[PDB]
């Protein structure tokens, strides 16, 4: 039996992609989601007996766990279009620690430099649902990953404000974290390299 455990910034397009490649080598496969905030906080709970973890989350060593780097993704911070800060000058992106930030809750109550909200008036949530659900509603401006921003920003129910900051959107690392145990066994690199490629094409 192998534990994988995605946090809810991975597209869902991925979490297809190693499904297929794990079973060709693996009997029994969970997979697990968790807020990127709780990705972390979770392995390193012996009991819960994770083998890998695709994770945004950066920790610079970990326990019984090596790290390594499947690909990137891009996120945007988002507000309603007639959010104060819409006109997204270079003055806005500063102003961004003044306005109400929707920031991801981590159980732990601890958040890595990566997810630790930017401004002083913070308002948590569980998921980027609850993120979004506010953030429409002009209670503040979060930051989410692409596949759940695509669909509104078409729609125009929602703006990009993170432009000027980074043209593109923002590529974050997606990190594989996986027990030690793991390293020597053909199993897992051919896991990391079918892995690599959906994440590139899915770019
Ligand atoms: C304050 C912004 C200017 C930036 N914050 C980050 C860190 N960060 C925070 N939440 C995220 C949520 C989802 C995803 Cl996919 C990525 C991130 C992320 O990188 C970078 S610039």
């Amino acid at each position: 039996n192998l534990r994988v455990l995605l946090d809810t910034a991975i597209p869902p397009s991925f979490c297809d992609t190693v499904s297929s490649v794990l079973l060709d080598d693996f009997n029994m496969v969970s997979l697990i989601r968790t807020s990127p905030a709780d990705s972390l906080a979770t392995i390193k709970q012996d009991n819960a007996e994770i083998d890998i973890a695709i994770t945004i989350d950066e920790e610079l060593k970990i326990s019984r766990f090596n790290q390594c780097v499947l690909g990137y993704t891009k996120a945007f911070v988002v507000a309603h279009p007639q959010h104060p800060l819409c006109n997204a000058s270079l003055h806005s992106i500063a102003s961004l620690a003044n306005y109400r930030q929707i920031s991801l809750g981590s159980r732990s109550g601890q958040h890595s430099n990566l997810l630790r909200p930017v401004s002083d008036k913070v308002l948590f949530v569980e998921n980027f649902d609850d993120m979004l659900r506010l953030v429409e509603a002009g209670v503040g401006w979060g930051i989410a990953p692409h596949y759940f921003v695509e669909e509104r920003l078409r729609n125009g129910t929602l703006a990009v404000l993170s432009e000027l900051y980074e043209p593109g959107g923002i590529d974050t690392k997606v990190y594989c974290y996986y027990n030690t145990a793991l390293e020597s066994e053909r199993s897992f690199l051919r896991f990391l390299e079918s892995a690599r490629q959906r994440l590139r094409e899915l770019g």
